[PDB]
């Protein structure tokens, strides 16, 4: 029996459930409160310099997940697309991520390999066993230069918050590199789709069985007309905030057009917490296959998401935590409905991962048709 | 009809021809005088380390041509491999080709695309009306500090002469990229085959029709026995040097094994003149889908090539190219013979290239015998 089923935003999560399910028989309905398919994926065209913009931010497209990758290319045309970081700090000009040109270009030194390894090891301190904080992660592995040049400044105007309060974590994802590949990221598949995600996700939205209601906000009083509900917008959100707002870090996106070539590069950062911005992109370089004199550029500015901002970070420290733990304990008593994608289950997100789970959830709900089982309420943990 | 093939070299332009050929029916003999196949693209695993090494040099497969392309693919599973140099000089290491990050490491600076061209017009050397060599054009361009630190040095080097000898019109562009992009090959297609140059060469080889003999020279009795002859080798030797040898450079690699990475690159140029090897390469970072403990690198020397050496870049100045008239117009009256490659016909050509030619020259060849005409003795100009 095919079933009815609504789905709560048109970002990638949306959209991968719902064409899944399509395909199965039953019939999809998407709404998303904005004008526009994409989520925070979304780009479109400027006006005037006819440049391709990544809307709520770069999107690189990575993945060590073949699966995705082949799911993705069935909509796409993926071009293939290295992302490569510089950044600015000192009065000189960097490569990240910390690399072996980093180091030699920073300490003024023509190393080896190994004799970086050796000049590293002589500056940070191994005599931390398990370094807790981001700071103290710094001093173990990079040593202090390294650390307050690229790292410390930087960090604070993502977060907001000293390093030295902040968990190991977040800089135990981006060990030291002793050689010359300056790839930013490490995953096998990596690039950016010709005609831009919008259109990418327009493919996957495509099918008979999908309708797609722009402008229109979900309605607690709606999901009777249904089977069941994947909701893809805020967890605090679909509970009213009745306990408070989950933290989030917000961007301001500050637009300038400039003719000719600004940067040089898609991405800059500014490692100096004495430059407001974080990082100024430019983004005719994420399409390096088409030309454009014009070119949109943005200064990105980092701070507490309030109310009426959009949520790009979450936070998720033990006071957010502790917040989303009230959260769940309202969502664990629904029926009938999943919570899914960043927003709701308040985890930062790539677009593959989101894409892999979006995938398990429609096998999770047409498993549980056919075993007639009842839908949990969350596909993924959130312990 | 089915025609005796006898083509000259098992390189990409021997076997290139010799699989179109050998698949519209004709019997096709390829002869190498070397002890395996490849040419200069040829490769090998070194036996204490395993490294997949590039005897003949670095080999890179690049190309816009999709149609050649598409041919290696069904030869060779072609990985993704983008070149990006480091060069070493001035106590510093640096990207090349000279870019935008060169430049502001160089002078210290924190640039902008123009505002590094407001730069570099400023110490391009502008009392120089009217440039007549390389190291004029170079010194107007860019001005002497970039010029001394990243040409001067590695041009005496390379080329086994002073920029000064060498004429202006060999770089007519500005040499800076205004921009962090450091791919050393613009093309559209770039890679490295999994199983190496010599595998997907030995693929191209496999057909029924193609007999391969190596340790075989050439002899112009031979030619008698076979209704055309392709020709890979050196044009001047098939004439027996009559005139005079085509100027080459040559190149020496010096083999060291390291122990892990010894330089965290494939290829480390030193711009300096101080230094005598042009560059160092380490091979394991041709294949970076593969893990190695042990690393095979090689110091790379160049000079004049002599006559016992293997000619690598065709040094193609005045006198060479007065000298190489004289051949072609010997070769313009052979008949039953093609000249091709970068030996048959004095030109550097690249791999794309060289398939793309072969698959023409063919073409060239089958229409020929359709159509009853002459084969011509060179298939481009
Ligand atoms: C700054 C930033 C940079 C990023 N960069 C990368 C990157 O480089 N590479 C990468 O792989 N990933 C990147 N990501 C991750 C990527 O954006 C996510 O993977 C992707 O957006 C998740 O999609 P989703 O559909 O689950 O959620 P979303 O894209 O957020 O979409 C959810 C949809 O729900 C709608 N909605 C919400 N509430 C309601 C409501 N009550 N009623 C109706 N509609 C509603 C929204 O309007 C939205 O359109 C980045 C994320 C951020 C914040
Ligand atoms: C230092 C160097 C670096 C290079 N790097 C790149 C690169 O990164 N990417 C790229 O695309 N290209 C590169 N190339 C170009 C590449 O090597 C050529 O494209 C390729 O070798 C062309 O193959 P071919 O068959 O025409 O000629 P060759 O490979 O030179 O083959 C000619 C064959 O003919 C044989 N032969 C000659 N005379 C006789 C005779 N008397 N009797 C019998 N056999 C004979 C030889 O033994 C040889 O095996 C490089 C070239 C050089 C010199
Ligand atoms: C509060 C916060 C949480 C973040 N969580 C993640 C995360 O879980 N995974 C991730 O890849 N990036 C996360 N990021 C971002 C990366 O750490 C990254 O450095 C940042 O997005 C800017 O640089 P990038 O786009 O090159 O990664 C987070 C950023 C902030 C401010
Ligand atoms: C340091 C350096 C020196 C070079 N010297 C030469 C040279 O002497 N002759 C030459 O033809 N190309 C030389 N090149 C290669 C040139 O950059 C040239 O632009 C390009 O590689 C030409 O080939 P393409 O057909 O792939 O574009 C040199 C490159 C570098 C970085
Ligand atoms: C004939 C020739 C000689 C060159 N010699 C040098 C050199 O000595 N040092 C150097 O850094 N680059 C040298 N170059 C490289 C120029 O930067 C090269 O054209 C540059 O890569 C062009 O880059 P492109 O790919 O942006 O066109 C040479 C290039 C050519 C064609
Ligand atoms: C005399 C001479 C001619 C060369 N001609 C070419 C050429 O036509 N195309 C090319 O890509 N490289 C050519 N090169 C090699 C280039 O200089 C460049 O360096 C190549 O990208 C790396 O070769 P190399 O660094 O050993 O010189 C030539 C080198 C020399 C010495």
């Amino acid at each position: 029996k095919s079933k009815k089923i609504l789905i709560v935003g048109a970002g990638f999560s949306g959209a991968v459930i719902g064409r899944q399910l399509a395909e199965k028989g039953h019939q999809v309905h998407i709404i998303d409160q904005r004008d526009h398919i994409g989520g925070n994926s979304y780009d479109a065209r400027d006006s005037e310099t006819n440049v391709m913009v990544h809307v709520y931010g770069p999107h690189i497209f990575h993945t060590d997940n073949e699966t995705v990758w082949n799911y993705i290319n069935k909509h796409a045309e993926m071009m293939p697309y290295v992302n490569r970081v510089k950044a600015t700090v000192n009065g000189q000009v960097f490569s990240l991520p910390i690399n072996l040109h980093t180091i030699n270009q920073f300490f003024s030194k023509t190393c080896s390999p190994d004799e970086a390894r050796a000049l590293i090891a002589e500056k940070g301190d191994s005599t931390i066993a398990d370094p807790q904080t981001f700071e103290e992660q710094a001093l173990r592995f990079i040593g202090k230069e390294l650390y307050e040049a690229f790292f410390k400044g930087y960090t604070i105007k993502q977060w907001g918050m000293q390093p030295s309060e902040l968990p190991a974590s977040i800089l135990k994802r981006l060990p030291v590199r002793f050689n010359y590949d300056d790839n930013y990221f490490n995953h096998k598949f990596q690039g950016m789709p010709k005609c831009g995600y919008t259109q990418m996700i327009k493919s996957i939205l495509n099918h008979e069985n999908i309708k797609v209601d722009l402008q229109r906000e979900f309605i607690v009083d709606e999901r009777t007309h249904y089977d069941h509900v994947f909701y893809s917008g805020p967890l605090d959100a679909f509970y009213g905030y009745q306990y408070g707002r989950l933290g989030y870090r917000t961007l301001d996106f500050k637009k300038f057009i400039y003719q000719g070539d600004y940067q040089g590069c898609a991405v800059m950062n500014y490692c100096s917490v004495d430059v407001p911005y974080t990082r100024i992109t430019e983004h005719k370089y994420f399409s390096p296959w088409e030309q454009h004199d014009g070119s949109v550029c943005y200064k990105e500015y980092s701070r507490a998401c309030e109310e009426n901002d959009i949520p790009y970070y979450p936070i998720r420290q033990m006071g957010e935590m502790a917040l989303l733990e009230k959260y769940l304990s309202l969502a664990e008593n629904e029926t009938n409905i999943t919570f899914v994608g960043r927003l709701g289950t308040y985890r930062y997100l790539d677009m593959d991962v989101t894409i892999a789970e979006a995938l398990k959830t429609a096998e999770v709900y047409l498993n549980s048709l056919t075993d007639n089982q009842p839908m949990p309420v969350f596909t993924v943990s959130v312990g």
